[PDB]
């Protein structure tokens, strides 16, 4: 049926085109519209991420850092560390998983 195809795209195309700049308009007209106010939300958010990111990120590497050069002055740590640990492997030994997650990262 000719009628039938040409009925079926010609409606479907018209269609089609009004729905999907409908949508479009819509959705886009609501996301500048609510821009307006959400911008101080959408700031607050990126501010905040990069705060506590670097935040975690500077103080990590300060608190590692400065406990190395508080522990540096004095050997008796690394001793205590050193002497420890290799006692409960020696007498435990289990450090298996070192490998598994050696092989991931």
């Amino acid at each position: 049926s000719l009628a039938l195809i040409w009925d079926d795209l010609r409606s479907l195309c018209l269609f089609s085109y009004h729905r999907l700049r409908d949508l479009l308009l819509i959705v886009t007209r609501i996301v500048e519209l609510l821009g307006r106010r959400g911008w101080e939300a959408l700031k607050y958010w990126w501010n905040l991420l990069q705060y506590w990111s670097q935040e975690l990120k500077n103080s990590a590497v300060n608190l590692l850092n400065a406990t190395a050069i508080a522990v540096a002055e004095g050997t008796d740590r690394v001793i205590e560390v050193l002497q420890a640990a290799y006692r409960a492997i020696r007498h435990i030994p289990r450090r298996i998983r070192q490998g598994l997650e050696r092989i991931l990262l």
